[PDB]
């Protein structure tokens, strides 16, 4: 009813710019007075969602009532003869039209939490670097750890969710361009399952060689050590940047439709990156074997702080070790959920899943940068 009455519209309108007499024009704008009428009464395909006294239908139905008032001019100039003001009041009708009918809740709310985990993950881990850099006292190997990781946090909300909101609204950009915006996440989330690794190893060493620990994690290896955990993030992150992407599926649908040069796309996620790096490569290899090492780790530390059992400094160990733990615990449940889904998608091409659950799944992947600093500040008060 709504698509019929606008080409009327169009339609009549340029009957008018192709009249020759007035009878024509008058006809016309009838014509035009009455499929405007009663589209005036319609609802747009695109707000579905929006209530019938929501913002866009008022500017619909007003826009409609400016649109009825220059059809009502250009008639009562029809009916005195004025077939050149008519014409022109019929002009003015495309410009209302250009203004008003030439131009989103469910995502708002996703851009709205972003916002906000953004708004937590980057004070409260800038609260930590301060807490452990400030202090001179805090100059340890997993307190070194414990400030990457809080870095790696920072950026997560000051990048990764600012990139996760302007892939969201996905504007036309370069193939390359969508890549160099895919890959720091990538990079980050390798440093932050290194860091948490790192955490074990030293937390291992605290509690099996003591005797010797001091004179083995020199402070010089803490450095290299970090240095090696950010270039292996580097390495295992650039890798679609050095060539292993989903460019040819993209440059061939390029080229069947006879454009050639560079490709340029609605820049998703899903079109940039092959599922075979992120499942094979970037988690079976640099995030499921890590997870397991971690384990045994933790389960080799509690089980000699157990047996060997002054008292006070292995309970202090135990407690850093559990809150390690749990860290480390909080990181694979936070990020299960996006590998799987991953998984899901290489797996099963024709299984689709609904959205609300991958919202879901960004949620917790992003928001456990947000989630860390408040469980270190709560062991903290535990301790
Ligand atoms: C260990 C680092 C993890 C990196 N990573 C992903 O692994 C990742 N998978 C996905 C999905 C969700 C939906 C079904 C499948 C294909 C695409 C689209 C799964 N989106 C991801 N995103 C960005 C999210 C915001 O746009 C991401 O950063």
């Amino acid at each position: 009813d709504l698509e019929d009455n606008w080409e009327t519209l169009n339609d009549n309108l340029k009957v008018i710019e192709k009249a020759d007499n007035a009878a024509q024009v008058k006809d016309a704008l009838t014509k035009m007075r009455a499929a405007a009428l009663d589209a005036q009464k319609a609802t747009p395909p695109k707000l579905e969602d929006k209530s019938p006294d929501s913002p866009e239908m008022k500017d619909f139905r007003h826009g409609f009532d400016i649109l009825v008032g220059q059809i009502d001019d250009a008639l009562k100039l029809a009916n005195e003869g004025k077939v050149k003001e008519a014409q022109a009041a019929a002009e003015q009708l495309k410009t209302t039209r250009n203004a008003y009918i030439q131009k989103s809740a469910f995502q708002a709310a996703y851009i709205g939490i972003e916002v906000l985990i953004a708004l937590v993950s980057v004070p409260g881990n800038v609260l930590v670097i301060w807490a452990v850099k400030v202090n001179q006292a805090l100059r340890d190997a997993t307190f070194c750890f414990i400030v990457s990781l809080a870095v790696a946090d920072v950026l997560v909300g000051a990048l990764v969710i600012p990139l996760a909101i302007l892939i969201n609204i996905g504007p036309q950009t370069y193939f390359h361009t969508c890549l160099m915006v895919a890959c720091p996440v990538l990079i980050l989330a390798q440093s932050s399952i290194l860091a948490l690794l790192a955490i074990a190893v030293d937390r291992y060493l605290r509690v099996k060689i003591p005797l010797r620990y001091k004179m083995v994690v020199t402070p010089r290896r803490a450095a290299v050590a970090i240095a090696g955990c950010w270039i292996l993030s580097f390495v295992v992150g650039l890798t679609p940047m050095f060539g292993w992407n989903n460019l040819s599926a993209v440059e061939r649908a390029w080229a069947a439709a006879g454009s050639m040069g560079e490709p340029v796309i609605k820049c998703e996620f899903e079109k940039v990156i092959s599922m075979e790096y992120m499942v094979y490569f970037n988690f079976f290899v640099w995030v499921l074997p890590p997870l397991l090492l971690m384990v045994l780790i933790y389960l080799e530390v509690f089980a000699l702080i157990r047996k060997q059992l002054p008292q006070k400094y292995y309970g202090k160990e135990l407690k850093i070790a559990k809150s390690a733990a749990l860290i480390a615990f909080l990181f694979a449940l936070s990020w299960l959920p996006l590998h799987i889904l991953n998984c899901i998608t290489l797996f099963c091409p024709s299984c689709h899943k609904p959205s609300i659950l991958t919202y879901i799944a960004i949620f917790l992947a992003h928001g456990n940068s947000a989630m860390n600093p408040i469980v270190y500040a709560f062991r903290i008060q535990k301790f």
